[PDB]
């Protein structure tokens, strides 16, 4: 018909990885569409991800556009599908590694970034209402490089969504979830109070910062830039435990370096301002999506 389905599309190239879902590109009537692949024993994962990307009113041009789930049997096996919108660039870790940015690109990518999460964690009141939702694993590897340079959330299969009238999550979440790297200090120590909904919305503003210091080593300023860099590179090992994560950032209380030349750039003083403001301890002291969009809007203006 008119909708795009599963047995209309043929896969072409591996493209990666998830935490269960194999990721391909696959063609869709002439165009490029990604695919995500999960076997039947994986079923739980595949549902509860299409089942956040079919939120009422979730479409926003920050958020990976969903197109949809659907099962395809090969006449041995299902397949378990999630099919998006491709984004040739692909994440933005892979677009950190390969690129540098100029101050426009950076803000570029923070505000796309910081408004793809106001629009998650935003309550939207109406007939056609939507929920409050806190992403649970944002990290470079998680956003998209759109052709346009703007930025789009992805990776939704971790997300909690919250009722604010009987003050209720859709979900029984379990503890330490997303990538032990991006972990906020009250999730590698396991203080977060699971039973308020603000501390998922708190632990990824903490992640966001993590993000936005990514990017801000690669916004080059006459040929000037860090070379790229995962957050905590300097103090813990590839795949770091949560005891090597917490012992760095919660006792030790380190968070990524602020270079002395980010100080020279209005653009980078914002940024190293609002990263700093991500990475209190206490979530409650952490600056919201709503209030970083509002502050990177501004600045996007003033360029
Ligand atoms: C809801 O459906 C989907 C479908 C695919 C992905 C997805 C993609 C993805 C998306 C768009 N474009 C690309 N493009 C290039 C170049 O890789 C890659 N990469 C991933 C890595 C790990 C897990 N999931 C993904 C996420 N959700």
């Amino acid at each position: 018909g008119h909708m795009t389905i599963a047995r209309d599309i043929v896969l072409q190239e591996s493209i990666g990885k998830g935490r269960f879902g194999e990721v391909w590109r696959g063609k869709w009537r002439g165009e490029e569409v990604a695919v995500k692949i999960f076997s039947s024993r994986e079923e739980r994962s595949w549902f509860r991800e299409a089942e956040i990307y079919q939120t009422v009113m979730l479409r926003h041009e920050n958020i990976l556009g969903f197109i949809a789930a659907d099962n395809k049997d090969n006449g041995t096996w299902t397949q378990l599908w999630l099919v998006s919108d491709y984004h040739e660039h692909g994440s933005l870790f892979d677009y950190l590694n390969r690129y540098t940015v100029t101050v426009e690109g950076m803000i570029k990518l923070a505000l796309s970034t910081a408004s793809g999460l106001a629009h998650l964690h935003m309550e939207i009141v109406g007939t056609q209402g939507k929920p409050a939702i806190a992403h649970r694993d944002l990290k470079s590897k998680n956003i998209l490089v759109k052709k346009n340079g703007t930025c789009c959330i992805a990776d939704l299969g971790l997300a909690v969504r919250h009722d604010s009238a009987t003050d209720t999550i859709d979900i029984a979440p379990n503890h330490r979830v997303g990538t032990k790297r991006y972990m906020a200090p009250e999730v590698l120590d396991d203080s977060i109070n699971m039973k308020h909904f603000e501390s998922f919305k708190r632990a990824d503003i903490y992640a966001m910062g993590l993000v936005f210091w990514e990017i801000a080593r690669r916004c080059s300023i006459g040929g000037i830039h860090e070379d790229y860099q995962l957050p905590y590179y300097d103090l813990v090992p590839s795949d770091p435990s949560v005891e090597e994560m917490r012992k760095v950032v919660c006792e030790q209380k380190l968070r990524p370096n602020i270079p002395n030349r980010w100080q020279s750039c209005e653009a980078l003083r914002v940024m190293a301002k609002i990263m700093r403001e991500c990475w209190y301890a206490n979530g409650a002291a952490r600056l919201t999506a709503l209030r970083i969009k509002k502050t990177l809007s501004q600045l996007s203006q003033q360029e």
